[PDB]
């Protein structure tokens, strides 16, 4: 079947959609190349619609059926309890979009009547009607991004769907349970979910270890969402069906499977056909969860196909990465051919191939990899790091707007260990929250899903309490960490790391001079500045 | 054991303690004798405390042990989950009390820094720290109540023991899902929770028509709170203990139960020791649950030893209604008497004694009474109903003050299908609601514990899904029940049912005439008001 059937309808935008990266005078002095930064629009649209756009030919085997049934096997070992009304909407995130029925996030959040009614009756039209395909609207992301020459440069606009706030909440009332508990029971330590940037990073690292001679692989699937089967979401109804559920519970995960999640009608936020969807939705409850099941049994699968030896594989979305034994160069790269030959042969071909990797720290998996570096005894630490182009790009532009997320202060706690992280975001953005009185006023960052509300001078007891102090303290960054980090700076026209050392300085300064708490960032986020 | 053990430390107050009623043109307008209508204050702390201090001599028998290893059996069937900090945070209530730490419920529900670090070493010093006495704070609570000679008039303020707002949110990660599930799993149909309104009635009814000569009666034990024994709060715990647990939830639960449930120190608004508390604490997540799992015990081995015939038990709170077969009405006072002996027995003495009923509309429970009406066609339609006395008392309050909970919001949606709140909460609000034009003002309403947003524009819909429509068109209402009212607002000076019938006349022309939504309110809440 075909992912998608389109319709002349053009996928429109809702509001302002920014291209260019401001010029401002205070952003240049974090970046100077802003004509490397960019904005994704529905202007993208078009090309992104041909790239998740084909048809699927999926064939299975007793491989995949083995660790399907095994899976069930676990699955069935859950119990899952049904959200009432009201706890699903306190559940409902703070700015997710309004509802074509006159309420919005705020209103769900409040419980108030219009909202709280109007999910009842959703909910219980998913229960007595199971057929009728629920409408979903489908729109253009607006991300920013680094332009990346080696190839096509500027990637176009992802595309979302989403079945719209009364629905959307009802999912939580029937999956919410489920969604959370059912992944890591069906995969134990395979679900990345689970862990903290500093538990991947022992998992990993642990993992590595383990092997006589380690081999490890990152495997990206082209488009994942597209590549996703009726079948493949059936299968993962059929998981969610093996756990102890109500019965209101089984009516709706199966309507809303039937009605929502096999696929259904895209509209423009005109409100015009654009099409129909047969395959993953971006934006529903079962979103990651499903991926992640689903990623996990081929990937399980096709591993059994290669026969490769001591796997561990370790799946977030459609992320995934396997470390094994070496049978040597050549031996592994026949293995993985076969892995990638019966992965395409379950509907997840490759996107660059894979390759088969014996230095940790080359292996990026969830846009990160795994580094080293020394704490103040000396001893050796692992952390987690990323190529740092996209959090700065992304600085630069939340540093020339108000934007309303504040990704930079995201990067800055999970990234905070990291060499540029620290020397980088943390200065320059101490900067402006120095310079401005801005300092006590918290802000609305966005990580592991949820959204914070952040005061600055509590970023130290955050840090500590996920990273453990070694963080503020870490020297001897690897040779090829500090050499990426470096040649990025360059790249995106940034300071040099000397330089921020001394805008470090000052701000080390200007804040242990400026009291006690706003001392204490100083004395932690900024010890490093001085010797 | 003394429930309490005070130390001359006086229980103040917090801010300023209204006692009188307020009057203006539209209070009057509904309450004449204001003079009967008083709000409790600090001042009665000390006769309240000498009603809830004294010592507890508990005995258990075979009973007792049988119903509890009964129970046990039941909750080793449940599985319960650990909530994260941040859905803890998203279910703690709005208006909840600060935090002695430097921030509130708004902060929790919105996942400041401040509050979310905060809690987490709260929940780390539970599980390091099993023993040391946790803090709570005790209050006299304001309630509006109508005087009454019947007994020694004037109650005196409730007494209130909270641990804090850090804690709390703690105990909500350890034991909110087991609060929840537990008690419905444990007593089938005898947990009073899971019923609304109707539900209940249906209940009752139902039970009632089950016997061949039904004899009913509510039990009403003496300050409930004070007479928890450690033993039984104890006994609550391996109750809990006997679910699947999560490691660190078994932890945190024991030691709850060792640092807080099982009594501790009681401290001032002002910060001064108070006294020390050996029984039940009125503010904790566990209050409900732990009070309706030991009501329930008791009760169950009570009717034991009383012989009782085909027991069929409701239980909410402390609140307990028993409903079986007659054995003759010299034969059931009787054996009414035994239960309350081993009732005594247990830790639970009744406040007044208990009086065998026939008469099904004649025994309260939960502060309410079933009785009967008709509907349009004709047919005999059983609904809730209660004394209006303290509805309406806080009906007049709440009209001259601006109150963050409309109480009569409230009792007009639980009690939609009664004839004082059809014919004066809902004339006299919608009244007022004309009048100024606050009609489209949604309004903070408190109900079955959550805290809604409503637009009084949505009562006819609310009303509806929560009653069926027989409550916009019941009639004939037995004559005990109109006699009931009639005479309640004789005492409180309110005006009498055929002047409301006529300000209702007018307000149901005033809304019909002023559009289609409203207009909506005035055909269905207001279809009684003109034949």
């Amino acid at each position: 079947s075909m992912s998608y059937t389109w319709t002349g309808a053009l996928i429109t935008p809702c509001a302002a959609e920014e291209s260019k990266l401001p010029i401002n005078a205070l952003s240049n002095s974090l970046l100077a190349h802003h004509n490397m930064v960019y904005a994704t629009t529905s202007r993208s649209a078009g090309l992104r619609q041909k790239k998740v756009t084909f048809d699927r030919l999926q064939v299975l085997d007793d491989h995949y059926r083995d660790v399907l049934k095994e899976m069930k096997a676990k699955a069935s070992t859950v119990k899952a309890k049904l959200l009432s009304v009201e706890e699903a909407c306190k559940l409902t995130p703070p700015h997710s979009a309004k509802s074509k029925f006159g309420y919005g996030a705020k209103d769900v959040r409040n419980l108030s009547s219009k909202a709280v009614n109007h999910i009842h009756s959703v909910w219980k039209d998913l229960l007595e009607d199971t057929v009728t395909p629920i409408d979903t609207t489908i729109m253009a992301k607006n991300e920013v991004f680094c332009v990346q020459p080696e190839k096509g440069g500027r990637k176009p606009a992802r595309l979302i769907v989403f079945p719209d706030l009364g629905v959307r909440v009802c999912e939580k009332m029937a999956l919410y349970d489920v969604v959370s508990t059912l992944p890591q029971v069906v995969m134990g330590s395979s679900y990345g979910f689970q862990y903290s940037p500093g538990q991947r990073v022992e998992f990993l690292v642990n993992t590595w270890k383990s092997k006589k001679n380690p081999m490890g692989f990152s495997y990206d699937t082209r488009c994942f969402d597209s590549t996703v089967t009726e079948n493949d979401i059936r299968v993962e109804e059929s998981i969610y069906q093996c756990c102890d559920l109500a019965p209101e519970a089984r009516q709706a995960i199966k309507s809303l499977t039937e009605r929502l999640y096999i696929g259904g009608p895209l509209t423009n936020s005109k409100g015009q056909n654009c099409g129909y969807r047969r395959c993953r939705a971006s934006g529903v409850l079962t979103t990651s969860c499903g991926n992640t099941l689903t990623c996990y049994l081929k990937a399980s699968a096709a591993c059994r196909a290669a026969k490769l030896q001591d796997c561990t594989m370790l799946v977030n979305g459609d992320d995934l990465v396997v470390i094994c034994e070496s049978a040597g160069t050549q031996e592994d790269a026949a293995s993985l051919r076969v892995f990638t030959e019966a992965m395409t042969r379950y509907s997840a071909p490759p996107g660059d191939p894979p390759q088969p990797e014996y230095d940790l720290e080359l292996i990026t998996s969830c846009s990160s990899n795994v580094s080293v570096a020394h704490d103040a005894s000396g001893k050796r630490v692992y952390y987690l790091t990323r190529d740092p182009t996209t959090p700065l790009a992304r600085a630069a532009w939340e540093t020339a707007r108000h934007t309303p997320v504040n990704s930079w202060l995201g990067n800055i706690i999970m990234y905070a260990p990291t060499l540029w992280a620290r020397m980088i975001l943390m200065t320059h953005f101490f900067s402006i929250l120095l310079a401005q009185e801005q300092l006590e006023k918290a802000l609305d960052c966005q990580i592991y899903g949820a959204c914070y509300s952040i005061e600055p001078l509590d970023l130290p007891q955050i840090i500590e309490r996920l990273h453990g102090l070694s963080a503020f303290s870490l020297h001897s960054y690897s040779p090829g960490e500090i050499n990426r980090v470096a040649s990025c700076l360059r790249k995106l026209g940034v300071p040099p790391l000397r330089v921020w050392r001394h805008r470090a300085r000052s701000v080390r300064a200007a804040l242990l001079s400026q009291g006690g708490r706003a001392a204490t960032c100083g004395k932690y986020l900024f010890n490093w500045a001085v010797k």
